[PDB]
């Protein structure tokens, strides 16, 4: 629909602007009060701003520790993309800096948690539940592959739920601007596609199969391939061979047979319909997209917490120290950020 093609138009434009001109050294360190470690070559902390009293979690990378890991490209992509894109499920970036030693980037903070801790404390989620999670995840998809953004870390632990029970992804450090192929070894194992595992040149379609692996996980419980070593989940990804639970649906079954598609040309979402085949599934057909949109469904689950300072749905992590060296470290390696 028209309507459909001219969002994602202006969409494209409004990243692009923002892209080519990228805001910089927007707040500094002494601006916040650091609170609690929410998650640990970065951390993430809870801060709250002393003028405003707003909290934020703050995300801190080493720049030592980057370029010992080679991880400069990736970091630069994280805070480029982060501060150019604008949609109801992605996390919001407020303010950006570097200091002597680190990297820092402020996000809007969602005290919800993480998906994971919600799923293994419930088990699994029921398929409405889980169809509730996924075309919020099928929409942000649509958005970023129309910008020629490639997401590459969907997993349960990089979706937060927010105050409404809706979802905000995190974690942009593996995203990356691609037009046709891109090559690097990157992810999370059990969410790796057959050819990232084989060293293939690869496109969107990766992040349509890890669609496909989410699901899977927020309808079962498991994910759909894993083992003791990341060797042995690898063969099995490969195989594609996928068993299923009995509980699932028929449909649900057949649209993971499309998204665990192990040939990328004939995989959903890759197709000549594009998104529109997994949005048309059997499986979404009780899906209101603009309603998921429009953030005007009741959602299946609110997670319980006090207020916008309130820590308890993130679990406990040794509190170490925010250094920063009197001598400035890498300087020249992260002159855009
Ligand atoms: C707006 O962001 C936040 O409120 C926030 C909170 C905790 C977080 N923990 C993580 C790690 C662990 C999962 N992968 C990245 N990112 C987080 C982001
Ligand atoms: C069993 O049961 C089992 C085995 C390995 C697993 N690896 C993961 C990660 C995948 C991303 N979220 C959690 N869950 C697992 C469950």
């Amino acid at each position: 629909q028209e309507s459909v093609k001219e969002f994602l138009a202006k969409a494209k434009e409004e990243f692009l602007k923002k892209w080519e001109s990228p805001s910089q050294n927007t707040a500094q360190l002494d601006h916040f009060d650091r609170i609690k470690t929410l998650g640990t070559f970065g951390r993430v902390m809870l801060v709250k701003h002393k003028e405003t009293g707003n909290h934020y979690a703050m995300k801190i990378l080493d720049k030592q520790k980057v370029v010992k890991l080679k991880q400069i490209e990736h970091t630069l992509n994280e805070k480029r993309i982060l501060q150019a894109v604008n949609f109801p499920f992605l996390v919001k970036l407020e303010f950006s800096f570097k200091d002597n030693s680190n990297l820092y980037m402020v996000m809007e903070y969602v005290p919800g948690g993480e998906m994971f801790s919600h799923l293994r404390r419930i088990g699994r989620f029921s398929e409405p539940h889980a169809r509730f999670y996924a075309a919020q995840i099928v929409l942000t998809f649509e958005y970023l592959h129309s910008l020629d953004l490639i997401y590459r870390d969907l997993k349960p632990e990089n979706l937060l739920i927010d105050q409404q029970g809706y979802i905000q992804v995190t974690d942009f450090g593996f995203a990356k601007r691609v037009k046709g192929r891109t090559w690097t070894l990157c992810g999370t194992p059990e969410y790796l596609a057959p050819e990232i595992i084989l060293s293939k040149g690869y496109n969107k379609a990766v992040d349509w199969w890890a669609l496909g692996v989410l699901i899977y996980e927020m309808a079962a419980g498991y994910p759909p391939f894993f083992a003791d070593q990341p060797i042995q989940i690898y063969e099995k990804i490969v195989s594609g061979k996928v068993r299923f639970p009995s509980h699932f649906s028929s449909d649900l079954k057949d649209l993971l047979r499309n998204l665990l598609q192990v040939d990328l040309t004939k995989r959903f979402g890759n197709l000549k319909n594009g998104v529109n085949d997994i949005k048309n599934h059997k499986w979404f057909a009780t899906t209101d997209w603009i309603a998921i949109y429009q953030r005007k469904v009741e959602a299946p689950f609110i997670p319980k917490f006090k207020g916008p300072g309130d820590t308890s749905n993130f679990d406990d992590y040794e509190e170490e120290e925010i250094r920063v060296s009197i001598n400035e470290k890498c300087g020249k390696e992260f002159t855009e950020f």
